[PDB]
């Protein structure tokens, strides 16, 4: 394991997704209201799920070898077998919080996927040129999310509860900004044009990881807008 | 690319799916009503998932070896891919259009699942007798959720708006038609009994595909069937 | 095909399952109310995706040799293939049967999704004290499931129809029990410590998985829960 030298950020990666699990675990067990428990559902998975990837990445499973540019490229494909599950995992937190149409989520979760699915494909793409081209399609689908995220949603909370509206601002705020983060480390990475060296790139991902996980699970399920108007 | 005589076919399936795409993309930017709006998103998704699965196969990573007959056979699994997600969508178009119960859903996505699953092993299976047992398997599920069509969904759009009855209809009747031809070019092409060239086949694949999806998402986002009844 | 003992256990399977698919297919056919119609849609495709996976095995499809112990372990991958769609599928007909919330129904589907992933993770891993690591997070994500299933379901199902009730806790008993030897003969058999041979291992599965299916389907669907309250 200590044969790689990104792996002691494996290892802090797979120790904040446990704990992060845990604490929300814990959090939602004096949860009755029926609104609550979707948020805490959705919101623990999400850490529980990058918990296990982290492990199979720190233990050696979740690695293979890509050759592109003459070379043996250690590619870590198990973050996409995560990303696959938590990343629409954490929209439909955003759009449930909305009460977003089904056609809107339905929208989203497909746009996610191909994003996702085109990331996987580029990773592993043997054709150097190539992996660059799944990387663009990759990128187009995170920009209609965003999209409609902005132009979809933003305006759909506004006549909703002032909680809800509050809270959804920022996580959309927070969202955009991680999320956006990630094609551009692919890009400088070890995944795409090779300038950032693997150890500083499993870092980078690490902490946005953290961040838009715990983070964002932190910020959401401290709010008030996660529970239904009772008396 | 080119050193495959079947790669026109692979780009012009890639074109009109591209083309399809952002047809309808474009179309549904206008669109406020819930329910065209889950119509506009399901079938806005199928060619977009074709596209990029279509480009896989032209770049030469959807396609692997089996080795059958003594032979290294070219099948592109890519299409599987595809399928696996764009022939449940668009079957939720037509129970969506109908107001199919739960119940009925579900037998259509799993019947639909277990029928592409099994083509799937059936395609990737190196024992030559044994591939036509997994054929029959799917077929006999493809035929099941060809029952369900007809003898579940017909006697329930009678009972519905008369636009939403025609239009139902005379989607039925095309899919029924397109997706039988499936297993039988499956049957006769490379994959099977090997009677059509891999090019032909190819072509077939991609009329039958541009038909089945960018034809269909044509009649259903034109039809007023598709809006909720409103003054 | 006959080469490998267990063989005779497979094909035991394969018709077992293909039979109680038939049988739950047939006795479905005179069933016009919506909720029997979601009972008989999830119970029918259990065994049906059963059946598909116990025939891969049968032909040898779902077979994978895994290097562990200095040795070529014969492993069937096609289980997990299985268990991914099938044990979801019968946490629903539970879940549904006491009217679940939403939140729940998706931190069991979540729970189990993270369980036989994780169990093929640890049948896959080549590293033999880590196949150990991965059983016990999977075991705790079935510890999780069981725990609802006892202080989150069993209460609900007091406060529904006596029927419902009934049957519920005859179905959670024969799950809890069913469940639990699965993990034991994992850990004892081939794909642990492989102190019980392959096949009396293969045909153990077997029992279990069709005591969990057809059993199960058998006793759900004979009752009369699954009906809407109806003059
Ligand atoms: C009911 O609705 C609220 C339940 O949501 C909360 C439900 C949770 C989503 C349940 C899912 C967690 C499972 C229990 C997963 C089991 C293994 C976990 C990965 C635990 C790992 C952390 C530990 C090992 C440090
Ligand atoms: C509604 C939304 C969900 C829409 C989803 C959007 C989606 C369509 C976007 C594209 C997804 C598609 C790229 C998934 C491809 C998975 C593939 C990379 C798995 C690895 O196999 C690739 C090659 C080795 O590089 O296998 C070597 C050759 C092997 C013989 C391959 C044969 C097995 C095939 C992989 C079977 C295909 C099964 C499905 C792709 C399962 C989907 C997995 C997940 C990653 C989407
Ligand atoms: C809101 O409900 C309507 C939105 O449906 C319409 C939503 C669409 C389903 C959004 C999905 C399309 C994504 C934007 C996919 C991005 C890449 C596409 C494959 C674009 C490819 C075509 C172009 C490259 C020729
Ligand atoms: C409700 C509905 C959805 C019901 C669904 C119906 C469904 C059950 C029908 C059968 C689906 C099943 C055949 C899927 C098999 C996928 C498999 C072909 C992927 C390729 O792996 C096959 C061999 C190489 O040929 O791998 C070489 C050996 C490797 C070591 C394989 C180990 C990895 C396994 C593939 C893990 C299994 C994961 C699941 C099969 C994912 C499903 C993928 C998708 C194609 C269904
Ligand atoms: C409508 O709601 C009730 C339908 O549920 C019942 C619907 C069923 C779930 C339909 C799914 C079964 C498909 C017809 C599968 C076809 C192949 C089967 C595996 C048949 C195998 C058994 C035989 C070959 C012995
Ligand atoms: C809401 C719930 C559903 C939550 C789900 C919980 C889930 C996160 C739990 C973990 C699931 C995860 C372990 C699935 C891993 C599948 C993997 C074993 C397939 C076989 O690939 C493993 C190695 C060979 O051993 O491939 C050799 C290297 C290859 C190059 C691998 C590259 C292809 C990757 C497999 C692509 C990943 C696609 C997804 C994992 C598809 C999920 C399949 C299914 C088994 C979950
Ligand atoms: C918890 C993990 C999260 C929130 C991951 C988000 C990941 C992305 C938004 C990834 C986007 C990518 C592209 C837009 C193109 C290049 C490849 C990806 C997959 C890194
Ligand atoms: C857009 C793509 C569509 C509508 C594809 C439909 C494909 C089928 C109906 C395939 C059916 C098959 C069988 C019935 C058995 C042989 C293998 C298949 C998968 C080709
Ligand atoms: C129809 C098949 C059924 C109901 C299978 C159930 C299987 C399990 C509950 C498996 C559990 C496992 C663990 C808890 C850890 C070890 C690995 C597994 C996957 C065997
Ligand atoms: C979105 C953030 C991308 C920028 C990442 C900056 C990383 C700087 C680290 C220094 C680069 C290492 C090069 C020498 C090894
Ligand atoms: C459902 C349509 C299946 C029939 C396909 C007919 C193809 C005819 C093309 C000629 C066959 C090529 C054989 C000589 C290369
Ligand atoms: C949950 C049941 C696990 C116990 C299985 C008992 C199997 C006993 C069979 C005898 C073991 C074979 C060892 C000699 C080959
Ligand atoms: C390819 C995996 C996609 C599924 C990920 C699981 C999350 C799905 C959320 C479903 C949202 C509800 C839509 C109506
Ligand atoms: C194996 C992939 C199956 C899922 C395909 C995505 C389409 C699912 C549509 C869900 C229909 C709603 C059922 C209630
Ligand atoms: C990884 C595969 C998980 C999906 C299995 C199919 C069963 C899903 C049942 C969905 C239950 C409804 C939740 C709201
Ligand atoms: C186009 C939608 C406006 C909101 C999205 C902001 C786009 C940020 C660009 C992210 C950088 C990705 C390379
Ligand atoms: C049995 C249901 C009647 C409607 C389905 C028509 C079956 C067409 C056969 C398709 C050919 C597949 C080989
Ligand atoms: C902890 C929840 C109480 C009900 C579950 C009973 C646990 C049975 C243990 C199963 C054995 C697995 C190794
Ligand atoms: C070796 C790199 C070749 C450049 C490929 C860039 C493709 C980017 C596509 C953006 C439309
Ligand atoms: C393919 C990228 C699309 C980004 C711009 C959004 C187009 C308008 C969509 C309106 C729903
Ligand atoms: C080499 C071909 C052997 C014939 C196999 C046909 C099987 C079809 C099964 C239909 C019930
Ligand atoms: C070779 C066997 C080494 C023992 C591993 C047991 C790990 C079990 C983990 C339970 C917390
Ligand atoms: C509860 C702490 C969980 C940490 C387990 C994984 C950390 C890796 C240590 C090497
Ligand atoms: C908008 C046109 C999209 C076409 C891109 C793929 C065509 C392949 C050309 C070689
Ligand atoms: C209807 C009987 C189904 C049995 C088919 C599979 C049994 C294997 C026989 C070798
Ligand atoms: C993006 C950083 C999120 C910070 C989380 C802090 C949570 C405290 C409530
Ligand atoms: C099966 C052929 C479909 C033809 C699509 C034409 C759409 C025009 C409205
Ligand atoms: C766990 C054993 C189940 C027994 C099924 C018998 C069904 C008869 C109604
Ligand atoms: C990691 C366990 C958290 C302890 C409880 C925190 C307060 C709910
Ligand atoms: C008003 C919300 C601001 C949140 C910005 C967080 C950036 C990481
Ligand atoms: C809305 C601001 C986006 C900031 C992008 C940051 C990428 C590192
Ligand atoms: C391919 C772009 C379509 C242009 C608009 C067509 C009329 C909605
Ligand atoms: C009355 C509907 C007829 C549609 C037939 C289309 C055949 C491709
Ligand atoms: C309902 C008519 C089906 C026609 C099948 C055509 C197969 C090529
Ligand atoms: C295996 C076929 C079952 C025959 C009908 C049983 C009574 C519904
Ligand atoms: C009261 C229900 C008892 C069911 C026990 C079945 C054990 C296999
Ligand atoms: C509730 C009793 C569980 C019994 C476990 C049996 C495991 C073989």
């Amino acid at each position: 394991i200590t044969g790689r030298p990104e792996w002691i950020w494996l290892a802090l990666g797979t120790a904040l997704m446990g704990l992060g699990t845990l604490y929300f675990l814990v959090k939602g067990m004096g949860v009755s209201d029926p609104d609550a428990k979707k948020f805490y559902a959705i919101t623990t998975l999400v850490p529980a799920i990058a918990f296990t990837m982290y492990l199979s990445m720190l233990l050696g499973y979740g690695l293979t070898m890509v050759p592109f540019g003459g070379e043996q490229n250690p590619i870590y494909w198990a973050r996409y077998a995560d990303w696959l599950f938590t990343t629409p995992l954490l929209l439909l937190d955003l759009a449930l919080l909305v009460d977003a149409d089904q056609g809107t989520i339905l929208a989203l979760v497909g746009a996610d996927g191909i994003m996702i699915g085109t990331g996987l494909v580029g990773a592993l793409t043997k054709v150097y040129s190539y992996r660059f081209v799944w990387w663009a399609i990759s990128t187009a689908a995170m920009l209609y999310i965003l999209y409609v995220l902005f132009f979809g949603f933003t305006s759909k909370a506004e006549s909703m509860r002032p909680e809800v509206a509050s809270t959804f601002k920022v996580l959309r705020n927070v969202t955009v900004v991680l999320w956006s983060a990630y094609p551009v480390v692919w890009l400088i990475g070890s995944e795409g044009a090779g300038i950032v060296p693997l150890n500083i790139e499993t870092l980078l991902f690490m902490v946005l990881d953290v961040s838009a996980k715990v983070g964002f699970g932190l910020i959401l399920l401290r709010s008030r807008a996660i529970f239904g108007e009772a008396e």
